[PDB]
């Protein structure tokens, strides 16, 4: 690898330095001769060895001393040695509470599909390793809930609950985020609320959960703990912010009964710190509008609105070069964003979302010499070309402390 | 190894075998990812191998590998590049690497299309004026009265690297553009440099907001000359909008030949510097980058400010919703002049037809998600969704540099 990766914004003319890429990890799936870039997922029930884990935590250790400007120093070197010696008696090791908190915020600010990082170190740790149950699991993640909505201000929240061991004993939340709406296969081949749901709600069906078969149904929590079989909770429905989607022009748009949930929260990801692994992590954030207005609705397989819409605007929807589809989107995306910001709720539309991340990764290249991202899921999927990250030349590249694809809990799962 | 790309839509999953023939490097590694940069990074030792691969893969596209036919064309080329230090494409050879630069283009939505391309053989050219007349020929072949047909102009190879044939603008056709006394632009920012040595070299500028270049043409490595297209072979579409009828009060208009001229055309080791192309327009290339770009014509904020929208707040979308309409105009100006043209939707849609044929008879598709993604409406275009590998295949087309800054006068 050169020692300097240049990239250009062809729109302002401006060029960046980057060097970060020396710290690069992982493999990213491309090579020099094919460029896997647009791969959603480029790519075994066991666990870190001894050796394996000694370098990745003395990694680890060693850039948080650096960040906190101790590099070297005599708290660094004895931090080193007692992490030595628990993963050399143990097989493993316990981050401390301000090494927890410095690597949850660094494996979103390494997030390179995330748009929203110039976030990052605003972030509210809760620190769940003591728990044991799952319904302590539900404890923690409603009162998560709870400080991340503030009444509509949302705030970013993650909640780590205990890193995994042997493999047998993982933490998970099985559900995908800690909110969705159900999803219902009816015996003609239709579906009613949520199509990317369907699975997850059959297994919550089968595990007893007993479905009011609505529209919008919110999910009820299906959580791990230590390794046991996933027991059902009912979050409180005082603790789901909901809005109603209506529209400041179209008196009809209300009509259509359309609502979503405030709370954007993953919840299925693996956090990997010092090559610790927590495979249950609830992080939240807030929406960009897009995520909502364009892939929840108008996805063929989600909620699938553009046709009934662009019914209403009463356009011509027999040619495609009419583009009706298109119009239809905007009008959809002004209501998303229309009802958010009369109910109070935190939302944030593509223009200043892309244009706050383009200042966020120049701050970036600037202060810490780089800024991995990944323009396919940077770029919004509606407008690309007026935002500015459109013209903006990305480099991607996998730092750690980050947040990892894990597979579904229960494809794995043994079951007790 | 093969590599599996996944529709997330229609849940479709292709298998790539095709990627395990590339040679030629795309600019990633396996530790950092490049798909976003728009450039990443002879003698008769390196020529014979390039044109043996080429070769080969020709008599084996016709079905005559091993053939005697075959192993004559190979000794016929070594025998060529020890006596020359090059070597000549018979015409069947030169129109089976253009077609497949065409097919091999990952950049290119269009290619549905590769193999109905015209071409066009002028490497007996020698002089601008020649080129003048081939691009003349090659304009009113391509327009066809607005019946939209693909063709390609090969002027001859690159030699010592002292002689290139060039066309020095970016397309064939393209506005004028002229940096302002009070700061601003009259007509194309895109080309204002390139006005500015048309002027220079003598051509005396309409100064208006869509004054057609004149063609620069550099033969045989010679400074470049000046020739004015006929007017008449211009074929252009004033836009209007089939709702408000106040949109033609804008003066907006395009022309209806897209035809890139700047870029190198390499086959079997050979490199045609002038090989000016064109097919036809895709509706967002003139109705969202022409149009919106900032650094372009950039016309949102007029056109929302006709259609009365509030432009105080970004959450309005009053950007969103005027480029939706100003590509309805774009659309409905082509077709109502009958000029060839394609809108996003059935473009992309062609070119998961095309992928699917791609895979099916020849292992793969190189494909650049980056480039391919309409500039709007990404996610609601089923290439969105769909997982798509880059790879390199040659023949190519690949960029070069601008030649003024190169050429010594
Ligand atoms: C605070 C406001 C935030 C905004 C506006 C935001 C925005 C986004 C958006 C729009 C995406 C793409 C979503 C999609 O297309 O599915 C994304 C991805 C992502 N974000 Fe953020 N985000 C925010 C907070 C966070 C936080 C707090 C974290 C972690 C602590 C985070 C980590 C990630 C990760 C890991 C991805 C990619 C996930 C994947 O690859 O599937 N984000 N973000
Ligand atoms: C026939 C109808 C065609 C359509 C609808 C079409 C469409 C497109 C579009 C929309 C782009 C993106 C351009 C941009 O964003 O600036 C593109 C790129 C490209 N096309 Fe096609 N095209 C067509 C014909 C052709 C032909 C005839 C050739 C060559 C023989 C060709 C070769 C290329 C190449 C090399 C690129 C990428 C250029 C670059 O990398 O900068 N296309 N095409
Ligand atoms: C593959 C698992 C997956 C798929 C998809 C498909 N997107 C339509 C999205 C996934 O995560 C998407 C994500 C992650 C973090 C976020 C944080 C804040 C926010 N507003 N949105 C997020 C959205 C994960
Ligand atoms: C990187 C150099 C470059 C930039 C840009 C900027 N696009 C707005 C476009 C470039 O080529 C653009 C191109 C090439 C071939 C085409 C063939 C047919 C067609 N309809 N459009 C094309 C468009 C090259
Ligand atoms: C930075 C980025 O690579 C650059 O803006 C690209 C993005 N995608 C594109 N896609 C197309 N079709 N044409 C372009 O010019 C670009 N520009
Ligand atoms: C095939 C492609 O990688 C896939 O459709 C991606 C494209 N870009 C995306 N970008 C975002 N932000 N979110 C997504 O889900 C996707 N999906
Ligand atoms: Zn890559």
């Amino acid at each position: 690898c050169p020692r300097f990766l240049k990239v250009k914004n062809w729109e302002t003319e401006v060029v960046l330095t980057d060097t970060l890429h020396l710290k690069s990890t992982l493999e990213t799936g491309c090579t020099e001769y094919i460029c896997m870039g647009s791969i959603m997922h480029p790519s075994p029930e066991d666990v870190a060895t001894k050796d394996q884990l000694f370098p990745l935590a003395k990694e680890f250790i060693d850039q948080y001393y650096s960040s906190i400007k101790r590099f070297g120093s005599k708290a660094h070197m004895e931090r080193l040695e007692e992490v030595n010696k628990e993963i050399d008696t143990t097989s493993t090791y316990q981050l401390k509470d301000t090494e927890l908190i410095y690597g949850a915020k660094h494996a979103w600010r390494n997030a390179s599909r995330c748009v929203g990082r110039i976030q990052w170190s605003k972030l509210q740790v809760f620190d769940a390793r003591d728990c044991t149950t799952a319904h302590g699991m539900f404890n923690y993640i409603c009162n998560h809930v709870k400080y991340a909505t503030n009444k509509g201000n949302l705030r970013s929240a993650i909640t780590i609950f205990p890193q995994r061991t042997d493999g047998k004993h993982d933490f998970r939340v099985w559900n995908s985020q800690l909110i969705r709406y159900a999803g219902y296969k009816q015996p003609d081949g239709s579906t009613l609320g949520d199509p990317a749901n369907v699975q997850f709600t059959e297994i919550c069906i089968q595990q007893g959960w007993k479905p009011p078969r609505g529209r919008f149904d919110v999910l009820p929590l299906l959580l791990q703990a230590n390794g046991n079989d996933p027991e059902l909770f009912q979050i409180p429905p005082e603790l789901v912010l909901e809005v109603p989607i209506r529209h400041p022009k179209f008196e009809w748009f209300k009509d259509l009964g359309l609502k979503w949930y405030g709370l954007p929260a993953v919840s299925n990801m693996l956090l990997e710190i010092g090559g610790l692994e927590f495979s249950a992590c609830p992080f939240s954030g807030w929406y960009m509008g897009t995520e909502i207005g364009v892939r929840d609705y108008c996805d063929n397989s989600r909620y699938n609105i553009l046709e009934e819409v662009a019914k209403k605007m009463n356009l011509d929807m027999r040619k495609t070069s009419s583009l009706w589809k298109d119009q239809a989107l905007v009008e959809i995306n002004i209501a998303v964003l229309y009802s958010f910001q009369s109910d109070k709720v935190t939302i944030v539309d593509h223009h200043s979302a892309t244009e706050s991340f383009i200042k966020h990764m120049e701050n970036e290249y600037r202060c810490r010499g780089g800024c991995p991202a990944d323009w396919v899921w940077i770029v919004p999927p509606m407008s690309g070309s007026i935002t500015p990250v459109f013209h903006q030349e990305m480099l991607n590249y996998r730092l750690t402390p980050s947040f990892e694809y894990q597979p579904d809990p229960w494809n794995t799962h043994v079951w007790k």
